[PDB]
C-alpha cells in the first residue's frame, strides 16, 4: 500500500495533489494518517478542509474529535457538513453539545447532518434538541430529527413523533412511522392502529406491518403457523413463497407421476394433515402446485377438460382432506370431482416395510362416469404402492387416466 | 332447495337414504334440520348416528349441544369423535366438562378431537387438563393440545409448553412453539432465543421469525426500514420484493431509455435519497433492477460487456450516490466507470417547470476511454431533459452508448 506516499502528498504545492491525498486518505484510511488530516484541517483552500473532515470519519479514529468539533465553525458550509458527519461516524460522546448547536446553523444540510450523526452516537442529551427539530422549517432536517429520535429510543420522542405523522410531508411522516416502531409500547402500539387505517404511503405500510405481528392481538386470532404474522391464511404468502417447490417426475404403470415437494422440507406440515388447526396447510402447497402444474399443461399441449380423483379418506380425518387438497390443486382446465375413488379397508402404510404394503392392499372402488378424462391426486408417494394399484385398477376398467398428481414425495 | 325433502328422507327405511339425506343437510343446513337430526342421533345404525352428529356441528345451533354430549358416551368411536368436532364447532360452554373427560378416551381420534374442541371453545378450564394431555401416548393429541393451549393463550400453559419443544416429535415442538408465541411475555422470548439458536426444523423456523420481530431489540439495531423486522439491510427481502417493478422503455436521441419503478410507488424512498439512513435504499432497488435488465439482455443477445457512466453527484450528496446506485446495478456483464460525465452547474430540476429544465442545461465534460460501449444510469427520468442533453453530448464525442437506465419513472 502507499499510505506514506499520500501522508507526503498532503504538504504539496499543488491543489490537486494534496485534495486527491486526502480521499485516497479517506479510502485506504491508516491510523498513520490521522496526524497529517488534522494538520490538513488547517488549510487555506476548503476543498483540502473538507476532504480531510470526510476521510477523517472515515478512519474513525478519536484523535480527530476535537479537530473537527472546532471544523464545525469553519467559514464554509461543505466544510462544516462534512465536518458534522464525520463525527457522528467517530460516536464520540464529546461531540453531542457542539453537535447540538449545529442543529441550529443557517445552511440545511448543516443541520440535517448534525441531525443524523447525533443518532449514531445515540446520547440521551440530544432527545430534547432533536425534538425541537422536528419543527424545522426543511423537511429533511425533520425527517432526519425523526430517524435520529428513533436510533436513540428514548420514550420522551413518542408524544412528538405522533404529531409528526400529521406532518405536510410524506418522507417525515414515515421517518416518525419508523421510529414510533422502534420505540414501541402503548402508546405506539394504539398510534399505529389508527395510522393504518387513516394514513397513507410508506408511513401506512409501517403501520399495517406492525400491526400484523404486534396488534390485532386475542387469545385465539388467526395467525400464519411460520412466522406468527396475522393471516386469515394458516401460511401468509411471504412463508407460501419460501416453501421449496421440487418438481419430480416418475413413470408408473405408464402412467406419468408429479410431485411437488420433498417430505423432508414439509414434513412438519404433511404429519399435521390430521390436525384440525394444520389441516387448511395443504390445500394452500397443492393450489401452489396446481398453478405450477397448470403451466407445464400449457407448455405441453394438453388443454383438454381434466378431472380430478382423490382417494377417499375415513373417519380418522377431521374434514374431507383429499377433498380439500383436490380443491385447492383444481384450477385452469382441471376440475375436481368427489366420492369416485374409495378403498374397502383403513390401512395406514405410515412407517411401514415395503413387504407390509404390498400384502395390504386398499380394495379399491370406482363409482362414476367412464367416459371422462381424469387425472388422480394424492398427498405423498413413498413406494409407489397405492398409486400402482389405483391405476392398475382403473386402467381394468377402460378409463383415461392421464396422469397422477402426489403432492410430496417421500421416495 | 330440499331442506324439508331430506328432513322427510332422515325417517326412511333404507340406510343409504338415510345416510345421504344426514350428509345433505350437513351441507344445505338450516335450523329446522336440527330437530330431526337430534333424533337421528338415535338410530341403531352407527353410519346414520355419525352423518346427524356431524351435520349438528355444521349448522352450528346451541340446541345440539346436549344430545351431542351424549353422543361422547357413545359405543362406537366414530360417533364420539364426530361428536367431540361437532361441540368444538358450535363452541358452547356447556361441552367444556363432557369434553375434558372426552380427553381420557380409549380411541385417540377421541383424544384429540376432544382437545381441539377445547382450544376452539377456549374457556379456561380446560387448560389445566390440556396440560396433562401434552404428555399423552399419542403424538397427534400431544400436537393437538399444544394448539389448543395456543389458542386458549392462558399464560398457566407457558412452563409446560417449554418442556415441550424437548418433545421426541416434530410435530408436536413446532405446536409447542407457535403456543409460545402467541402467548408472548418475557418467559416466551427467552425460551425462543434458545430454540432459535440450538432448535431444527419448523420449530427452529418460529422461534427465528419471532425474534426477528420480538427479540434483537437495542436503541439502534439495523433494522428494515417498510415492516421494522431484524435486518442488516434497512429493506428486507420481502419488503424488497413487494416492491412494484414496473418496467417502461423510451426513445430519446435515438437511444432506448428503461425505467424499472414508478414513482408515486417508491415516493418516499427517492425523496431519501440524500437522508443518511435512507442512502443505502436505493442502491438495493437499483440490484433489483439490475437483476431483471440482465435477463433482458440476455434475452436481445446484448452479451458484449457493457461499462456504465453515472452523472456524477455534488457536496450536496451524504456519499457518492451515483457511485453506490451504479455499483448495486452492476452485475454479469455490466461493469461500472467512475468519474467520466461532470455536469459543470449544480441546478436542480425539482418541482420545476419543463421551460425551467430547458433553459438550465447542465454543462456536461466526459473523461474517459471513447472506444469503450457504454451505457448511462441516472436515478429518475421526469421530462427526459437531462437524459437528451448527455445522449446528444456524447453522441457528438462519437461515443458508442447502448442504452440509458433511469431507475424511477415520473413521466
Ligand atoms: O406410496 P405409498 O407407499 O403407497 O405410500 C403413500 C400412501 O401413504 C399414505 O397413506 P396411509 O396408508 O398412511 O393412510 P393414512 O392417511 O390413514 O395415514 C399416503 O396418504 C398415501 O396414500
Ligand atoms: O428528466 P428530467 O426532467 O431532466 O429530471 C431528471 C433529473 O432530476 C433530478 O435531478 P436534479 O436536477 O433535481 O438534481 P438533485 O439530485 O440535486 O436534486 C434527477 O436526479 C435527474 O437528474
Ligand atoms: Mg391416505
Ligand atoms: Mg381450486
Ligand atoms: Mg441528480
Ligand atoms: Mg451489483
Ligand atoms: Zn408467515
Ligand atoms: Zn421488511
Amino acid at each position: 500500500e502507499k499510505v506514506e506516499m499520500y501522508i507526503k502528498n498532503l504538504q504539496d504545492d499543488s491543489l490537486t495533489v494534496r485534495i486527491n491525498a486526502a480521499n485516497a486518505l479517506g479510502k485506504i484510511g491508516d491510523e498513520r494518517a490521522v496526524e497529517p488530516l488534522i494538520k490538513a484541517l488547517k488549510d487555506e483552500d476548503a476543498l483540502v478542509r473538507l476532504s480531510a473532515a470526510w476521510a477523517l470519519g472515515k478512519i474513525g479514529d478519536e484523535r480527530a474529535v476535537e479537530p473537527l468539533i472546532k471544523a464545525l465553525k469553519d467559514e464554509d458550509s461543505d466544510v462544516r457538513y462534512r465536518a458534522a458527519t464525520a463525527l457522528g461516524q467517530i460516536g464520540d460522546e464529546r461531540a453531542v453539545e457542539p453537535l447540538i448547536k449545529a442543529l441550529k446553523d443557517e445552511d440545511e444540510r448543516v443541520r440535517q447532518s448534525a441531525a443524523g450523526a447525533l443518532g449514531q452516537i445515540g446520547d440521551e442529551r440530544a432527545v430534547e434538541p432533536l425534538i425541537k427539530a422536528l419543527k424545522d422549517e426543511d423537511w429533511r432536517v425533520r425527517q432526519e430529527a425523526a430517524f435520529a429520535l428513533g436510533q436513540i429510543g428514548d420514550e420522551r420522542a413518542v408524544e412528538p413523533l405522533i404529531k409528526a405523522l400529521k406532518d405536510e410531508d410524506s418522507a417525515v411522516r414515515w421517518a416518525a412511522a419508523l421510529a414510533l416502531g422502534k420505540i414501541g409500547g402503548e402508546r405506539v402500539r394504539a398510534a399505529m392502529e389508527k395510522l393504518a387505517e387513516t394514513g397513507t404511503g410508506f408511513a401506512r405500510k409501517v403501520a399495517v406491518n406492525y400491526l400484523e405481528t404486534h396488534g390485532g392481538s386475542a387469545g385465539s386470532p388467526m395467525r400464519c403457523l411460520t412466522c406468527l404474522k396475522l393471516s386469515f391464511k394458516p401460511l401468509c404468502p411471504n412463508c407460501l413463497n419460501d416453501l421449496p417447490l421440487s418438481l419430480k417426475v416418475r413413470v408408473l404403470e405408464g402412467v406419468s407421476v408429479y410431485s411437488f415437494y420433498a417430505y423432508s422440507e414439509i414434513e412438519e406440515l404433511i404429519k399435521s394433515k390430521y390436525a384440525l388447526i394444520g389441516s387448511r396447510i395443504l390445500p394452500l402447497l397443492s393450489q401452489k402446485a396446481g398453478a405450477e402444474f397448470v403451466k407445464i399443461l400449457q407448455e405441453q399441449g394438453l388443454n383438454i377438460p381434466l378431472y380430478g380423483i382423490a382417494i377417499d379418506d375415513k373417519i380418522k380425518s377431521f374434514y374431507s382432506h383429499s377433498a380439500a387438497l383436490l380443491k385447492g390443486f383444481c384450477q385452469g382446465n382441471l376440475k375436481p370431482t368427489y366420492g369416485r375413488l374409495r378403498a374397502n379397508n383403513a390401512v395406514s402404510y405410515a412407517g411401514k416395510s415395503l413387504e407390509f404394503r404390498a400384502n395390504n392392499p386398499r380394495n379399491f372402488t370406482f363409482k362414476g362416469d367412464e367416459s371422462l378424462d381424469y387425472f388422480l391426486l394424492d398427498d405423498i408417494i413413498t413406494t409407489g404402492t397405492t398409486l400402482k394399484e389405483a391405476l392398475k385398477y382403473l386402467k381394468t376398467l377402460n378409463i383415461k387416466v392421464h396422469f397422477a398428481i402426489a403432492l410430496c414425495s417421500a421416495d
